[PDB]
């Protein structure tokens, strides 16, 4: 269990590093062959029975290494990365679901993915900004249906949507009009979800 976190984050580290020395070129050939590898992990860790803090982990550290490859690259690079960010921390958010997780790394990890997404659309221009608060707003809505599932607790809800809150609000901050219009309707989606995960408990 250990060992396979181990193992799988000497491959993810070594992926990264032949992503900064060769060009942006292949650099999304490595991010997304890093996604898979870690994927490909976390449901060795799954059908393992490992511990939570192994599977955040793991996803923290091969979120944080895409988010290093989207930093390093361009802007069309950081919002593939985002893309690929957000489809490898939806799939160990529903790890630590099947694990059943304390409500606490769910938040921990999902608050660590929309970080890196908030650091991602702020390094990129604005119809940069827009998609990723679609991807950030998509990925909130996920973790608080993975909370809704666990119980979790009413100031875990309201800490994880409000954490998506102010993330999709320093995205408004960040374009002009026609984003800070569209992220009103964002933000009326997300607090709808939470409205409706509020009320289940």
């Amino acid at each position: 269990s250990e060992e396979i976190v181990e193992e799988a984050e000497t491959a993810l580290k070594a992926l990264l590093e032949e992503a900064e020395k060769g060009g942006k070129e292949d650099a999304l050939e490595i991010a997304e062959k890093l996604a898979e590898l870690a994927k490909e992990a976390l449901e060795v860790l799954l059908e393992a029975g490992a511990s939570p803090e192994l599977i955040v982990r793991l996803a923290e550290t091969a979120l944080k290494a895409l988010l290093a490859i989207a930093e390093l690259g361009g802007e069309e690079l950081a919002l593939e990365i985002a893309r690929i960010l957000a489809e490898l921390a939806e799939v160990a958010l529903e790890v630590l679901l099947e694990l059943g997780a304390s409500p606490e790394l769910i938040v921990r990890l999902a608050e660590t993915a929309l970080e890196a997404l908030l650091a991602i659309a702020r390094l990129g221009g604005e119809e940069l900004a827009l998609e990723i608060a679609r991807i950030l707003a998509e990925l909130a809505e996920v973790a608080l249906e993975v909370l809704l599932e666990l119980g979790a607790s009413p100031e875990l809800i309201k800490k994880l949507a409000e954490t998506a809150e102010e993330a999709l609000e320093a995205i408004a901050k960040l374009g002009g009009e026609e984003l800070a219009e569209e992220i009103a309707k964002i933000l009326a989606e997300l607090a709808e979800v939470a409205k409706e995960v509020q009320k289940e408990l």
